[PDB]
């Protein structure tokens, strides 16, 4: 027996958790075993480990006719809310008040987070993944290449173009071939964020293609003329080969592949993990050195960092109506907002990945010296995964090098990080319009955007066509619903 046990008799719950198009909950995970040891609750995966489309698996599971006990994963907020209201998940409000003191206390001190996850009917249908941090992504460039070519870090978009063209044409890796790929990114969506360099927003938050507020008006970045003009530049950069030809398909291991193969020279990614490649590639890519740089001033005269750490992500887990043990389950969820639970969900397993020293979790030297980023190491063990848990930034601080820290501090002091969109509180009727049209609009936008970047469709020649589609697909009605919600909260 442990003080953290939520039940006297071992309880096994079925969980469908497929996330980030690559992982599934694994009961054999070191962290999964430790979770069971500490709570007396075991989670058995019913997900398809071989599947590569997390959202697709959620959809299939919901129509299986055999719902599990718990459902978890990334980017499921909208589905937890919609399906919760439709009767697939139980509301957690009262369960929390009565049996989840840590979560209750957390929501009391973070009322904004609680309001953000609530459905129009006022119910909480899932416990979210709460990030801890301030900044998210930043710009990184190859300083070793700048030195070889006698170039200075680019201070504005004109200089950035010049530098990237030099990386492309001056053989900085020295193999006598034009194989360098200036800009690379493990997140395809970052290619669109490049429009920031021409004064156009690409998203209102850390969630790609998100809405934003401009002087009290709800807008979608991809619907504005500034985006049209910015995309013409991005398309030109792709045509000139300054952008990875495979930017839309490389994905996940783009850094390992492109930096490891000494081809990439510039990216927009997270400070902690991106800086790990300097030590990680020290042997395989002699001289490799990425440095963080302030966002080059855009064409309009402003330095922009559009990304920021979210107060709460659209990830987490919920209790299905078929779960016969809702009380034990909410207590289990509560464990992840308590210090003991935050320890394993953030650091792994004691005696394996960390040890308690001076009363706090400290990563072992083996973990800190590994060439693989600490978060990547933890994913494979069941830690830093998108379940409902309270992230602890000290886990990240421990593997954030002085160089990475100097970059973070530079961005904070420079005030480059743009305030993120926190969302609006729609009524049931308003959100119904959102559920009806948004997913469709978003997919269409992405498909048109990819065509524009790859040059298969002309931005100017198809802009009016694109606008007609946005209207008949309901984007403007969605914006209207959101404007009404915004006004109820901030105006009148
Ligand atoms: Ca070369």
């Amino acid at each position: 027996k442990e003080a953290t046990w939520v039940t006297d008799k071992p309880l096994t719950l079925k969980i469908h958790m497929h996330f980030r198009d690559k992982w599934v909950w694994d009961e054999n995970w070191p962290v999964a075993k430790e979770s069971f040891r500490l709570t007396n609750v075991k989670l058995q995966s019913v997900a398809n480990k071989a599947a590569t489309n997390s959202q697709e698996q959620f959809n299939l599971m919901m129509a299986s006719g055999d719902l599990p006990d718990v459902v978890g994963g990334d980017n499921l907020k909208d589905k937890f809310i919609q399906y919760g209201q439709e009767g697939a998940f139980v509301p957690l409000n009262k369960l929390i008040d009565q049996y989840a003191p840590h979560i209750k206390a957390f929501f009391k001190s973070h009322p904004e987070v609680e309001r953000a996850i609530k459905a129009p009917d006022g119910n909480i249908y899932f416990i979210p993944y709460v990030p801890d941090g301030v900044v998210a992504r930043g710009y990184f460039i190859r300083e070793d290449w700048l030195k070889k070519l006698n170039l200075k870090p680019p201070q504005n978009i004109d200089e950035l173009y010049t530098v990237l063209k030099a990386f492309k044409e001056k053989d900085p890796n020295g193999n006598g071939k034009a194989d360098e790929v200036p800009f690379i990114d493990r997140h395809p969506d970052e290619v669109f964020r490049l429009v920031n360099f021409w004064g156009a927003r690409s998203s209102g938050s850390d969630n790609y293609m998100d809405f934003y507020i401009d002087n009290g008006r709800v807008k979608h970045p991809w619907a504005e003329t500034a985006f049209r003009d910015g995309m013409k530049h991005v398309a030109q950069w792709y045509k000139e080969g300054l952008i990875d030809k495979e930017i839309f398909t490389r994905k996940a291991k783009a850094r390992e592949q492109m930096f490891g193969g000494n081809l990439g020279g510039f990216t927009h990614d997270w400070f902690a993990s991106t800086m790990t490649f300097n030590e990680g590639l020290a042997k395989t890519v002699p001289g490799f050195k990425l440095i963080p740089i302030a966002p080059p001033t855009n064409s309009k005269g402003q330095r922009w960092e559009e990304d920021s750490r979210q107060k709460v992500r659209p990830d987490g887990w919920a209790i299905t109506v078929k779960n016969k043990n809702p009380v034990e389950t909410i207590k289990f969820f509560d464990f992840y907002f308590s210090r003991p639970g935050r320890d394993i969900s953030n650091f792994g397993v004691p005696g394996v990945t960390y040890d308690i020293k001076n009363g706090k979790a400290v990563f072992k030297d083996s973990v800190l010296k590994s060439p693989q980023p600490v978060n990547n190491q933890l994913y494979d063990m069941g830690a830093q995964i998108p379940i409902g848990f309270w992230q602890d930034y000290d886990y990240e601080r421990q593997w954030t090098t002085p160089e990475a820290q100097a970059g973070i501090d530079m961005y904070v002091k420079g005030k480059y990080v743009m305030p993120g969109f926190e969302g609006v509180n729609m009524t049931r009727e308003e959100r119904a319009i959102y559920d009806k049209y948004w997913a469709d609009v978003r997919t269409y936008m992405y498909e048109m955007g990819q065509a524009w970047v790859m040059g298969t469709k002309d931005v100017d020649k198809t802009w009016d066509e694109y606008q007609r589609q946005l209207k008949l697909r309901g984007l403007y009605q969605v914006l209207q619903m959101m404007q009404q919600a915004y006004d109820r909260q901030y105006k009148n």
